[PDB]
């Protein structure tokens, strides 16, 4: 068979593309192809809102409670929206179908055709690659035995949540490895769970403080203290020597002489993009940043675009980049869909990131953020509406004595990245400040733009 629009991967970016195509051309035939057996679902609530629900059948519905009491589904759309695969070419002025449980194992660029794992062959006219990425495993655990790995989770797709949620009510001690935002989002999840279950939740990492690769020492620490406060044993400066089983329990040997005894391990340590198809089709990978190299219009070659986590693209303001955001998967995927219908537009939009550690703490981020860069923070006492619960009350979604502040990351006294600590709805102002990029003289005056005095 054949289809005029072929989206590889069933992701957040892959969906955003199909919506944007069918908006510009209301009769288009679109076929997503998913390795995953499940239909397009957003990822963020897997580590946050789905733990803070009181329905014990949430595991089955996947209907979450936002911080404002509202309900929502993890699935982007119901299965009524989508049409069937077999009847897509035939159904007249038809919609958008998806082919679950099938992996695209070869790309023939000059043939405008792909092969699937089962031997199938689909030709196409326009094609998107939106494969996302594979979770990294810890080199300590790679070396360890077979018995050791059977108690080690990675976190990404739903099954990983269902797995760990069951494990949560079964054992006494669970250890989270990684200082990243996901690592911490998960620690605070088990933390609230621990207030009733009385289990042991440990977060350990080689870094000095929580999110210490991005946040400056003052806030990185404050956050370490805030995560502790939520019922967690935080262990900074932990370099894992070796891991093994002994006496029905895992034992983590640290390089600094300490030893940890626990029942289960979750590894939250970054993302390896799925550039597996780059060989067979002969497309270019970026050796620095990783992923598929594409231009400012997200194009790899004639008839092939790439978006989401998997896309190393060219921002003209900031330079060549690659980002693993949700907002990015959405906006990039949407643009790529416009270009597949001829719009030939550049990626002028600046993607944004957010995180929530309970409904009492929240971070917003845009641009180039890094602890290594020189940093200026401006802080002030937080008020009643400065928290993610109170902000969700207002719009109520998934982002369409100091308590709050702003952090400028800079290079030549001109701002190139921004982090916001419990300051909400002021993202459009941060976007303006990066795009403009002037020689700001007093960053105290710039902070007044985020209501910081
Ligand atoms: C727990 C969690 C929490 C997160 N929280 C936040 C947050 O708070 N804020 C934020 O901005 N971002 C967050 N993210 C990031 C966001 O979910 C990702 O950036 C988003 O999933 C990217 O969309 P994507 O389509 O590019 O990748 P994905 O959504 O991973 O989609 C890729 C899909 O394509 C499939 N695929 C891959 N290769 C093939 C192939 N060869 N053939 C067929 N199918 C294939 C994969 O199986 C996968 O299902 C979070 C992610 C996770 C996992």
């Amino acid at each position: 068979s054949h289809v005029p629009f072929l989206l590889i991967g069933g992701g957040t970016a892959a969906f955003a593309a199909a919506r944007s195509i069918r908006a510009r051309d209301p009769g288009a035939r679109v076929l997503i192809v998913s390795e995953d057996p499940e239909l397009p679902y957003m990822r963020p609530p897997l580590s946050k809102e789905l733990w803070f629900s009181d329905d014990p059948n949430v595991t089955k519905t996947l209907q979450f409670r936002q911080w404002n009491g509202k309900e929502r589904s993890i699935y982007f759309q119901p299965p009524s929206f989508y049409v069937s695969a077999q009847d897509l070419p035939n159904i007249e002025n038809g919609g958008v179908a998806v082919l679950t449980g099938k992996k695209v194992v070869h790309l023939d660029v000059r043939g405008n055709m792909v092969k699937l794992n089962d031997g199938s062959q689909i030709t196409f006219e326009k094609c998107l690659i939106a494969t996302g990425g594979t979770p990294r495993s810890l080199s300590a655990i790679d070396r360890a035995g077979a018995e050791v790995k059977s108690r080690t989770t990675l976190f990404r797709k739903i099954g990983d949540f269902r797995a760990l949620e069951k494990i949560s009510r079964e054992v006494k001690s669970i250890t989270v490895i990684g200082e990243g935002f996901l690592g911490s989002e998960l620690a605070c999840a088990l933390g609230r769970k621990s207030q009733a279950s009385g289990i042991e939740v440990i977060q350990l990492f080689p870094e000095k403080g929580n999110m210490g690769k991005i946040l400056p020492q003052y806030l990185s620490n404050w956050t370490m203290e805030k995560v502790k406060r939520e019922g967690v044993k935080v262990m900074p400066n932990a370099i894992v020597q070796s891991v093994g089983v002994s006496g029905g329990r895992l034992l983590i040997k640290l390089k600094d002489g300490r030893k940890v005894e626990t029942d289960h391990i979750v590894t939250a340590v970054g993302l390896e993009p799925n550039v597996e198809l780059a060989k067979t089709g002969g497309l270019e990978i970026d050796s620095d940043f990783g992923g598929f190299r594409v231009n400012a219009e997200l194009q790899a070659r004639s008839n092939i675009w790439v978006a989401g986590d998997a896309a190393c693209f060219y921002d003209i303001k900031l330079g060549r980049r690659r980002v693993e955001h949700h907002d990015h998967a959405v906006v990039s995927g949407r643009l790529a869909g416009e270009n597949m219908t001829g719009a030939a537009k550049p990626y002028w939009h600046q993607s944004m990131f957010w995180s929530d550690l309970g409904p009492d703490v929240g971070y917003e981020a845009i641009g180039l953020v890094d602890s290594s860069l020189p940093t200026v923070g401006v802080f002030a006492k937080a008020t009643a509406q400065d928290n993610p619960k109170s902000a969700t009350e207002q719009s109520g979604t998934g982002i369409r004595d100091y308590g709050k502040g702003v952090i400028f990351y800079l290079r030549d006294k001109v701002v190139v990245g921004i982090v916001l600590w419990n300051v909400f709805n002021r993202m459009p102002i941060a976007r303006k400040i990066i795009k403009d990029g002037e020689q700001h003289e007093d960053l105290n005056e710039v902070a007044k733009l985020f209501n910081i005095h």
